[PDB]
């Protein structure tokens, strides 16, 4: 076939009933996913393509960086329920990477302040057992599929996106090999 089970994705020996339509999970301090989100923008791509109908999910991890690493899982959850995603996402990136002007939580909500999240707002949420239950989720999706590594999509809880089958010659060629690929599973 075109396309094969372990070539351009695998299968989930352990189906995960009731998961998101398309679920993706990165770390700020995972280096293809700063690629994935700044130079191949995969999520945009991949939503560009999908159905009508699907909802996409982003998670962050715990496993990299440590006590940094689960202050960074808290805030994008701060970011999920304040829907600001979409103004923190390159900061906290190029903080942890770029400029690693990112060292601490205090740090983390410099980041909200300047792209105009308000202290009072921002704490709030920080402390909020909304967001609490929604770093539970996102542990909690990753717990499910046994996440050992980033930047990983899952499709429909049972097919996971496998990237290193894929041409890198060309960065424009890989992403729609990707996101067509999300497509095909979507459909499957």
């Amino acid at each position: 076939a075109q396309y094969e089970d372990g070539k351009q994705y695998t299968t989930l020996e352990k189906p995960v009933a009731g998961a998101p339509q398309v679920l993706e999970f990165f770390s700020f301090f995972c280096p293809h996913c700063y690629q994935f989100e700044e130079v191949l923008h995969i999520s945009d791509n991949v939503k560009k393509k999908l159905p009508e109908g699907v909802k996409m999910t982003k998670y962050h991890v715990n496993f990299m960086g440590g006590d940094l690493g689960k202050d960074l899982t808290q805030a994008w959850a701060v970011a999920m329920a304040l829907g600001v995603e979409d103004k923190v996402t390159v900061p906290l990136f190029e903080g942890v990477q770029k400029t690693q002007t990112i060292r601490s939580a205090s740090d983390i909500r410099d980041v909200f302040i300047n792209a105009g999240i308000k202290g009072e707002e921002y704490d709030a949420a920080w402390n909020s057992f909304v967001v609490k239950s929604l770093v539970a989720q996102q542990e909690k999706a990753a717990a499910d599929v046994q996440l050992r590594g980033v930047p990983a999509m899952f499709v429909n809880g049972k097919y996971q996106l496998n990237p290193q089958g894929m041409d890198t010659s060309n960065m424009d060629v890989f992403v729609q090999q990707y996101a067509d690929t999300v497509k095909y599973l979507s459909e499957k």
